């Protein structure tokens, strides 16, 4: 093998993704419809635009076949279901999630987020503030 | 439900990409072992270098983890159908780098025309890719 890391260019990497928890990320249903509704034309778009981009038609992509596998999978044969939504699924769920944060509030700041999540969600509730970090710009 | 092609933003299509017969592309095996021994630290690198690093680097763990589901399902259908999608784009990005898009395009359409000529009537020599 090689050891590839996607988000290594970006300035993240897969343990760092790893430290906000499992529960952190929205559904991959929502990850979609919100790629779609803000960016739905630059992603259609023949314009590299960003990084960001390239990636991001990627991943949609592949989350796609992936499904239609599954599919596949209930017509033509519990279990496999059962690991794609949570395993692969959690996989996905970062990496669009790491994407269309780092363009929607800006990549930087995406990081600046992920950490301070990480820290918050750790300190346990008797200590910690209520009031959990923010993202925006 | 969008409608996104890959290969668009590369000035390709899927539907060029599926010009090629379905056994023009080499393995998945070999393509992996190609992008390795050319780019094995482009791509590990933390730097973009071009579109075509980010999207090769996507493709080949995509394949990573897909590989990963068969190692537990085994306790058929995934090399015929998606292998296929794998092997166009795979050897799409490494067939630029190495030797040209542009080039890799006139190819396609080069070698499309030149397979489907008869045999009869169609030269001993396949076109050649290089630069
Ligand atoms: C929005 C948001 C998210 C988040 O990631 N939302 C999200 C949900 C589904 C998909 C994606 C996609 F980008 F991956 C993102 C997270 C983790 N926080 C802590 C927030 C907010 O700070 C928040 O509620 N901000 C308001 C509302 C928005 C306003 O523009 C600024 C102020
Ligand atoms: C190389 C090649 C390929 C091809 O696709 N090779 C290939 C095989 C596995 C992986 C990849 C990778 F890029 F994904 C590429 C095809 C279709 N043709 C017609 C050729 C050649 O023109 C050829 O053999 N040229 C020689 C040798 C090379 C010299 O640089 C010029 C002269």
């Amino acid at each position: 093998s090689m050891d590839i890391d996607p988000y290594k260019e970006f300035g993240a990497t897969v343990e760092l993704l790893s430290f906000l928890p499992s529960d952190f990320f929205p559904s991959v249903r929502d990850l979609l419809d919100t790629a779609a509704a803000l960016y739905r034309d630059a992603l259609e778009s023949p314009e590299h635009c960003s990084p960001h981009h390239t990636a991001l038609r990627q991943a949609i992509l592949c989350w796609g076949d992936l499904m239609t596998l599954a599919t596949w999978v209930g017509t033509n044969l519990d279990l496999v279901v059962s690991y794609v939504n949570t395993n692969v699924g959690l996989k996905f769920r970062q990496l669009l999630w790491f994407h269309i944060s780092c363009l929607t509030f800006g990549r930087e700041t995406v990081l600046e987020y992920l950490v301070s999540f990480g820290v918050w969600i750790r300190t346990p509730p008797a200590a910690r503030p209520p009031n959990a970090p923010i993202l925006s710009t």
